[PDB]
């Protein structure tokens, strides 16, 4: 959780960092490159890079997005925008959530295209562009797939009207329409798509604006890889980039490993308890590892008496409550674990693996919900 | 999360922050002044400032610590220490968890007193001081309340022996004995104190130790407040400083509020469902507020269709799965809610209140499990 950053770059080493997150530079390029070919010049790529690149370091990943000349980049937070631009990405850059107004105003300087899903929203945002002399480009979000989140519900006549006035805006230039698929099911994406289609068609036709000057973009990762017809003009892909997408497509390589150190290993007696509130009772006569990681560090409380790490290839049980900065793990079966070893909180360790599958199960929600904040709470460090 | 930062300083402002953590400098400055009094100058005070000050900004909490002549600070990570010193705090600086050697070593530059819990750990560490020409000051950790965590187990001769060789180390000034308590409970905390006493007595004796050179220091916050006799030479408080301690002690004030904005408000019709996986169906023609905060932001997935947030003092419910960046709430009952409105996700807003108790409920862990990380994934902004 570095306390000094210069556009995503810290001064930290693996040596002097307590727990760290390893972005694989290589897996990255292999993922970009693979998508780029699978897509096949039938579609463009926005690399979906919000959440600081899903906890991978927008600043760390920007090199490689530039490297594989990816044309487009989605962000969410204003900083993500500053950093992309400050990397020299002279390309298309779009926000993939609604902003707040003040926020959006600041953003103006970064020349980002802004998402709009409502006429009242549109209206204000317009007066903000007028105010600065600038012309602001906008993606119109359409609730085609049923998210009820960013975009206008073009299902009812009200929406269709709201949609019109979004385009009546004299200081906003319209340049896309979009929806985002809501269920990761083939059939359900397929309806979403059929809807997005009529609604685009409808709005294009009836607001006498023209195809040629818009990009229509609905496909997320799962959508791109599974319902390719849903590709259309451009796709925005987070997960797949980083190798958590459809578990079956194993050509998409994990980009992020989460790791800590072993502080030291202590002995304890039969009948001791471990961590707050005496949750675990020591069954035999034990050796424990003080691992320099906690919930402060990201490794959440919910892993209490449930989770496992890897050390020296060894699958090793988390024991007792997870303290704020220190994790306790039973090495009582593994005499070969020693001070300064390397803990793998998530990933593979020559032999072993902590599965995304098994961590999600413990957590109660998807893995992003953990790793996008592991990102925030530790140093991201480039590798391969 | 600011992507550029200096010692925990950022050019981020409530205007362009998408969500953010407000640290109340009076809530702080009060809380310290309160302890310092309640203590009566009869017992020394460490500001336990770990996890970047329990997610409050450590480089933020510092200038007040310095100005109130708090003599000691307790940090966890190396950066935390760098920043304490960067800030001009000059006095006693201990680490409250075993470090791993590489990390311990890097830290030598900051003059920190290091926690030590076993003979082997000690000798190793002796080695490093040795190599460096330094005399490292060490706090011995006892397992008196039986956390089984950093503390040498003194309930067993072998362990007892370990203690003794920890003290036989040539290159380490042993300068405290401490332990930490496992149950926030008047009785269990007492047993542990009584234990800790005989063990400190014993060590001082058998190791032939100048009592006037040791700090005997055991009490956390709860212990300090609820069990005076455990104050001994010094205490170690975080929660209290931040107003997250014994709910009953209301003289200690919350120093943190969690906050975000309304993106805009969309009319979605009955029958629509909200967010990934159709988790929620609209029983009525709704007005849904789009909030520029999400699980990547720290506001985690556990709150799907569970949470409440305040706008204009209104208890408004989370609807649909908390997405990565945006959060959807139901303002159909609350037409005062417009775009741009400030949102409390945790705290108080004119007359309403999002209680620690009600969030812990849904989380399943103490509030620190959430908010130490809110700290990390959001900019912290000083107030009052
Ligand atoms: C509007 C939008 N466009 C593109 C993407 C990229 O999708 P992908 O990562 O699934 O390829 C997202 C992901 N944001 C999701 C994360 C979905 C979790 C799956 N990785 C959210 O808001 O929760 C998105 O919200
Ligand atoms: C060794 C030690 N000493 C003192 C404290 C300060 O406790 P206080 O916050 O009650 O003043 C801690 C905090 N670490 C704990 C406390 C949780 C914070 C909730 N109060 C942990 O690792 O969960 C600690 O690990």
């Amino acid at each position: 959780p570095p306390l000094s950053m210069d556009n995503g770059t810290n001064a930290l080493t693996v040596q002097n960092s307590n727990a760290w997150v390893e972005v694989s530079a290589s897996a990255l390029q292999h993922n970009i490159r693979t998508l780029q070919a699978e897509l096949a010049g039938k579609s463009r790529l926005c690399a979906v890079l919000k959440a600081d690149a899903y906890g991978h370091g927008i600043g760390l990943v920007m090199p490689s997005i530039i490297a594989q000349g990816v044309p487009c980049v989605a962000v969410a937070s204003n900083e993500e925008a500053r950093v992309v631009r400050a990397s020299g990405f002279t390309g298309q850059l779009v926000r993939v959530r609604l902003a707040s107004l003040s926020e959006l105003e600041d953003a103006l300087q970064y020349d980002m295209e802004e998402l709009v899903g409502s006429a009242e929203f549109a209206r204000q945002v317009d007066a903000i562009a007028a105010r600065h002399g600038k012309t602001l480009r906008i993606h119109m979000a359409l609730n085609s797939s049923g998210m009820s989140r960013n975009g206008v519900e073009m299902a009812t006549w009200s929406g269709r009207g709201e949609a019109l006035q979004i385009t009546d805006q004299k200081h906003l230039k319209l340049v896309a329409l979009m929806t985002h698929f809501a269920v990761e099911d083939k059939d359900d994406v397929r309806k979403g798509l059929a809807a997005f289609n009529e609604q685009t068609d409808w709005l294009i036709k009836h607001a006498k604006l023209d195809r040629s000057k818009l990009t229509l973009h609905a496909a997320n990762s799962f959508a791109t890889l599974e319902v390719p017809e849903a590709r259309l003009d451009m796709v925005r892909t987070g997960g797949a980039l980083f190798g958590d997408t459809v578990p079956a497509r194993t050509e998409y390589q994990r980009a992020m490993q989460f790791k800590s150190h072993v502080a030291a290993v202590h002995s304890y007696p039969a009948g001791n308890t471990v961590g707050y509130d005496r949750t675990f009772t020591l069954a035999r006569d034990s050796r424990l590892a003080n691992i320099t990681v906690g919930y402060s560090d990201g490794y959440r409380r919910v892993f209490t008496n449930k989770g496992h790490v890897l050390i020296n290839g060894h699958r090793i049980p988390v024991v007792g409550k997870v303290s704020m900065n220190t994790l306790m793990v039973d090495v009582t079966d593994f005499p070969d674990v020693k001070g300064g070893n390397e803990v793998v909180l998530f990933g593979k360790q020559a032999g072993g693996e902590i599965t995304q599958a098994e961590m999600e199960e413990i957590n109660g929600a998807l893995l992003a919900d953990l790793y996008t904040v592991w990102g925030s709470s530790n140093p991201k460090i480039l590798v391969d």
